[PDB]
């Protein structure tokens, strides 16, 4: 007994596991935290992954980098397949850490609450907001993603903007913005998908390469973190609780 998550985005027989655990330390008091593994390629069928992913171990340790407080995290495998997964890794610890509450270079075991795995299209065909940095010089506007979710529990509505891009705008194509707002574009915003990695990750499916998608892979998944806006949550409580209503956009002149 333990909750598990299968998202299919991608139909191909080869795709990008984007694996997320929901944790709990084995102790009275324990920390609660989320991990994401690094993604990986597997073949196997996301429905019978699901079922190793599920039967792991897990163990993290809390520790001081230059960059702050960092998790290690070591997982621990019967599953043949698994071998395809990365076993040891860090993460950060102000994402994935509710809470107190963990001690620091104490190796500790955690209990599994939930899995989840999302499968998206092979390494090649994503792309990050990173990837995008530098592409246009002299931009004039941002593009900003607009995730409204529901606090189901509280029936409180929650916004968190993420940016993906800057460009730069003809004077022409501000009258309608319909050469960068694209039919294309305007349904894949619509249309977009959040799932459990990275604590949430909005998934854009990039339809063109025309106005806003410039320069972007047609048939990519754009991939783009929301964790940074999550530090201060429980992600598990987020994944459990938050139901994604819509995303919207916002083209905002750089200022």
């Amino acid at each position: 007994e333990m909750e598990t998550y299968v998202n299919k985005l991608h139909e191909g027989s080869t795709y990008t596991a984007a694996v997320q655990y929901n944790v709990l330390e084995k102790d009275d008091d324990p920390a609660s935290l989320t991990i994401w593994v690094p993604m990986f390629q597997s073949s196997m069928p996301a429905d019978l992954l699901i079922k190793e992913l599920a039967n792991v171990n897990i163990l993290v340790k809390q520790i001081s980098t230059p960059k702050g407080p960092s998790l290690r995290v070591m997982i621990n495998s019967r599953s043949a397949v698994l071998a395809q997964m990365p076993s040891k890794f860090t993460i950060c610890a102000n994402v994935s850490l509710d809470d107190s509450k963990l001690a620091y270079d104490v190796t500790t075991p955690c209990e599994i609450k939930a899995c989840s795995l999302t499968c998206l299209k092979s390494k090649n065909m994503l792309t990050t907001v990173k990837d995008l940095t530098m592409k246009t010089l002299n931009p004039t506007h941002d593009i900003i993603a607009l995730c409204e979710f529901e606090n189901i529990v509280t029936s409180k509505k929650v916004i968190i903007p993420t940016y993906l891009r800057s460009i730069s705008v003809r004077n022409k194509d501000l009258n309608t913005l319909e050469n960068i707002t694209t039919t294309e574009f305007k349904n894949a915003i619509t249309n977009a998908k959040i799932i459990p990695y990275s604590g949430l990750l909005l998934v854009i499916t990039v339809t063109d390469n025309k106005g806003a998608f410039k320069y972007i892979k047609p048939q990519s998944q754009f991939i783009v973190d929301l964790g940074a806006y999550l530090e201060k949550e429980s992600i598990y409580y987020v994944t459990t609780n938050w139901k994604h209503t819509a995303t919207r956009f916002a083209i905002k002149p750089m200022e």
